[PDB]
């Protein structure tokens, strides 16, 4: 078994995962492999993002995915900006696309 | 305007997920953007209210769907509260699993 | 439960609300389901453009198949708004129905 | 050009619209009928319409009519069922305000 | 004189006006048409938005020389901030007749 | 925003457009104050343009240009048979303004 | 949300789901049937209720000559235990505890011994 | 004797469950066999309760085998908690064996 609350196993198993994504680019007791999966693939998600936004700000091809998503809502509001238009948020466009569009827009 | 069109195709995309379910075979890059992206947000917001609630009902939780994912991180918040614990957030977790979570744990 | 159930898609249709701004096409399930998913998102929305329309009525804002109380909440405020400016206190008028009477009376007592 | 003018208070004139508002709503059962007055008109001409409209479907509910399919009749009829069916299961009822209004009210009222 | 034809030619326009709703055709000096056609473009302007101003103050929908929208628009700005207990501000900007309307639906 | 302070700054971004492009394509008050104001800027222009063009001695052609440059032309040819300005309501607005002011 | 709060001791919420545990136990012979605290408190009381049920059915198994079964319910369980005091006691012998048996086999085979 | 296969064959059951941790496939008289699996069965529940019991002290929150590690960790964590709110311990024989002694034992200091 383990000895800890369920709150502290999320933390660990969390912490865990993150750093085997760090360590591996890849996110390969139900608890812990569901916190530990979670936080893994939280963090590739938020790097390729990262990645995609940076993307399209330097005029790369965001392609035909989080770097293919985020690289095109920033896209969206470098357009916009672009027009001479003001950033309007867009709830539907979801997260993080509806940030990412902000953010690259203002 | 580019506003009005972003609205505009959005609004396509949404109906695009209800009528079919999936946006794959989705028909400017503006507008291809948002349809896309607002066709993909219904369905994971959709998806993601279902496993929720599956969480709740007892199910067990185990391509857009954020079903599994949403009811796992309820059950977290779940099991924490049915030990008579609070919850803390935690961001590692990411979108939307963390505010899943802490709603799930908060009632 | 039916009672668990309730407070299940209750939440269910409020997060629906919070997610989309509408409870029209909100979506092998049951009918108590059905209804609490609805009518939670309807009563969050409600209040939701309720409290906003009262604070467009504060701010100088000039009101005049959803289910906004933007407008409705802006009217109401309004009225006790403008009875208060005329220095007179305002008197309950359950006729004006819900949530408009009590958004009078509370714009018309500060 | 000459106007007539008055200078009715606006509690006064609330009332006033207000009542023949009411009016209009038992004498035809549409609301198609100042701004103060026509606001007060309008909001009670519509609360006297969703009140009826809300308590025939309470009444509806508990006949065992339909509601419809997927309205303050429908509204009151789907809330008041709500209640019916907790009663049915010889549970208690629990107030929930979430429901929103009428809809807890009404829940309540046909649960207990 | 020129006053004189003016006038005349003036009376011309406006009856043409009357008889036919519309100032395209002519029924001989500049002085004569000019005038003509101008009383006869008047004469429509004022008539289509007298008619505009009374679809406003009815309730109608708003919407060649026709004013008929144009003065049904401007009166109905004048109604909506009477209508709130509002005074009108004069705002020239809007132009004539926009702003003259939109003041005397605004007064009453 | 007030009714009243929603005309004033759809009336502003309206001349606005109509001064940024030559052309008026641009809630119901707010456009309707846009394209009033967008209108009003143009058709003055036009007028001022037209006025211009008659007293310089331009054809009017055979539109607030022609307009305004023909009811000039009815006060030029008025002057220039060396009779007084009178007046005539009945021509409309811009036009009696615009006769007399050349007429004079 | 409004959520419905209640503030409950544990003590009291113990005693409050073992009475609703044992009580299902007795109107259903399952216990399928929101905080941890209660659920366990249920689940503890509707078993523990089943088991002695099972158990002394068992007991009266052995006594009556019936089969124990081969290879939640005790009854197999305290049939065969049941039926070790038995044996010891047609021997003529004299009981001994032995914990090892644990529980409630020893005890249940005491009592057939001695009774 | 009787007794002494009982005491023979329990003891068998003993050894069996401390080499493997399993009384599933025991490995001949009825009472013998009986005496074998209860005694393997008793030393696994016993071991299994007390590391369960440990697990909750240690601040584990545990709420077709025959590991008691869950039900005694539970049970030991309603003592816990009811000692955690300043209040004194009841017996509660409803609770069963050992759920009830495991819960007084945690609750008690």
């Amino acid at each position: 078994h383990h000895h800890m609350s369920t709150k502290d196993l999320i933390e660990t198993c969390c912490a865990a995962g993150q750093q085997w994504a760090i360590d591996n680019d890849e996110c390969q007791s139900d608890i812990c492999r569901i916190a530990q999966r979670q936080c893994c693939i939280s963090y590739l998600k938020e790097k390729s993002c990262v990645a995609g936004v940076m993307g399209a700000k330097e005029g790369e091809t965001c392609g035909a995915s989080l770097y293919k998503q985020c690289c095109d809502c920033c896209g969206l509001g470098l357009r916009v900006r672009a027009e001479g238009q003001s950033c309007e948020s867009n709830p539907n466009l979801g997260y993080p696309c509806n940030h990412v569009m902000l953010s690259c827009c203002e």
